[PDB]
């Protein structure tokens, strides 16, 4: 693990992490990148420094670090042509940013374009020395953390219409099918302790139906939030999501399948695909033998509660927010592009900020066309995105944000009292209406988008633009990010 300052070096490395030889994009060498972790209200000092040369994917990089807040540092946001250009090859940027107000499980990863497929992905946890959770626990370090991940062979730039993984990485090891049988991920613990396990899902595709034979979880954070704890059998966890859950390591001395069930690719467990191991200690260096029983105890979103401030901010009514914004998606088959009421978001080459910081402070005048929403400050907003395109189900994720699940896929009952509080949402299939609700309390362009790399890269997006008008105040950036897009646009496009 890492600490809050850190010399990121992004860098193209030959890696098999399924046992197939891919040159990657990563951080330090490491498939998922290093652990970088933090106390509350620690200010973090992230000096990227871009050594990429392979040309079969891209060689300019920039990193989102996803659910923290970034209140006056918008421009340390991440997201490419939305808060910045993207670091040129053989250049650095500072990341120089604080977090407050928050504590929990979170994770970076590469926001330019399709690139953190390749490999520029790794968990951020940020430790609380007063978590109110501590109690359910004993033991909550690296060593329990949980990464899924989706692996692919193929560069990122290279893909496929509609690309399918080929295997799944859990802490950076798996097999494909009909690969090399390579040592599947082991996680050790002592018969009689409780692990705060800490689940991030640092896929670009693939939701993952998440279990441990013989173990309930006891869920108890949510997307970087503290929540009531809930025990289950098993967690569907969409792109980019992230739960802390207690395990009590009260079973017989045994190795146990860990089970990570992908939505697409291959959808079994055969010859330990999608597996790992959890391994009391004592027992054999040996593979389990232990089966699934069927989840009789899935999570539900809808059951979940935030331990601190439950309840949605607004009036507990349907459409009674101060800004109300419905997002209608649609696929063409033929362009193989998504659009939002009727637009595809597609990079500006000024990012929206630096648009912002020029003057362009109206949704008519800021580009890309169509796709960029501006939003009144201090306000309650009520975005709902009804499902059903193709691709589904989709998980939105809003920055710069958490928000209330007002109403969750599968569901047609609202809760307003106490909605869980997070940052990716699925929006379920047809037929669903899930609805979310935050407040204007952090001016910038905010990005909203599916976190399904492909489908982001195909246009499935949005920009708010909270409070213009005061963005280029509260948002002042170092000279160091006024550079960036001077280096990026002299770039010839051989040279990306
Ligand atoms: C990455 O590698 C550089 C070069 O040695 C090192 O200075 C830096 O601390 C490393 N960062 C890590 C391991 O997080
Ligand atoms: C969808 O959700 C919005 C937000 O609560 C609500 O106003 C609208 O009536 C809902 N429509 C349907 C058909 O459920
Ligand atoms: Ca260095
Ligand atoms: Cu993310
Ligand atoms: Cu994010
Ligand atoms: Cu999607
Ligand atoms: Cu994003």
């Amino acid at each position: 693990a890492i600490g809050p300052t850190s010399d990121l070096h992004i860098a193209n490395k030959n890696i098999s992490p399924d046992g197939f030889n891919r040159s990657a994009v990563l951080v330090n060498g490491t498939f998922p990148g290093p652990l970088i972790t933090a106390n509350k209200g620690d200010n973090f000092q992230i000096n990227v420094i871009n050594q990429l040369t392979d040309p079969t994917m891209l060689r300019s990089t920039s990193i989102h670090w996803h659910g923290l807040f970034q209140k006056g540092t918008n421009w340390a946001d991440g997201p490419a042509f939305v808060t910045q250009c993207p670091i040129a090859p053989g250049h650095s940027f500072l990341y120089d940013f604080s977090v407050p107000d928050q504590a929990g499980t979170f994770w970076y990863h590469s926001h330019l374009s399709t690139q953190y497929c390749d490999g520029l992905r790794g968990p951020l946890v940020i430790y609380d020395p007063n978590d109110p959770h501590k109690s359910l626990y004993d033991v909550d370090d690296e060593s329990t953390i949980i990464t899924l991940a989706d692996w692919y062979h193929t560069p990122a730039p290279s893909a496929q219409a509609v690309p399918t993984p080929d295997s799944t990485l859990i802490n950076g090891k798996g097999r494909y099918s009909g690969g090399p049988t390579v040592p599947l991920a082991v996680i050790n613990v002592e018969q009689g302790k409780r692990y705060r396990f800490r689940l991030v899902s640092i896929s670009c595709d693939p939701n993952f139906t998440f279990s441990i034979d013989g173990h309930n979880l006891t869920v108890i954070e949510v997307d970087g939030v503290n929540h009531e704890p809930l025990t289950v059998d098993s967690i569907q966890i969409f792109a980019g999501q992230r739960y802390s859950f207690v395990l009590n390591a009260n079973q017989p001395v045994d190795n146990y399948w860990i089970r990570a069930l992908p939505n697409v690719g291959s959808t079994n467990f055969d010859g330990g695909i999608n597996s790992a191991i959890l391994r009391y200690k004592g027992a054999p260096n040996a593979e389990p033998t232990t089966t699934q029983s069927t989840s009789s105890n899935p999570l539900n979103e809808a059951n979940l509660h935030p331990l601190e401030n439950p309840g949605a901010p607004g009036a507990p009514t349907a459409g009674g927010a101060d800004v109300n914004i419905n997002l209608a998606l649609a696929f063409s088959g033929t362009s193989g592009k998504f659009t939002i009421n009727g637009a595809s978001f597609t990079p500006p080459t000024v990012p929206v900020l630096l648009q912002i910081l020029s003057g362009a402070q109206t949704a008519q005048d800021l580009l890309p066309s169509g796709s960029v929403y501006t939003l009144p400050p201090n306000k309650v907003i009520e975005i709902s995105i009804p499902g059903g395109a193709v691709g589904g189900p989709h998980p939105f994720h809003l920055h710069g944000h958490a928000f209330d699940v007002v109403r969750s896929a599968g569901s047609s009952t609202y809760n307003y009292v106490n909605p869980v509080r997070r940052d990716v949402v699925s929006i379920g299939a047809a037929g669903d209406n899930v609805t979310i609700r935050f407040t204007t309390d952090n001016p910038g362009p905010w990005f909203l988008h599916c976190h399904i790399d492909w489908h982001l890269e195909a246009g499935l997006a949005i920009v708010f633009a909270e409070d213009p008008a005061d963005v280029a105040s509260a948002n002042p950036p170092p000279e160091a990010w006024d550079q960036l897009c001077p280096i990026y646009d002299a770039l010839p496009p051989e040279q990306l």
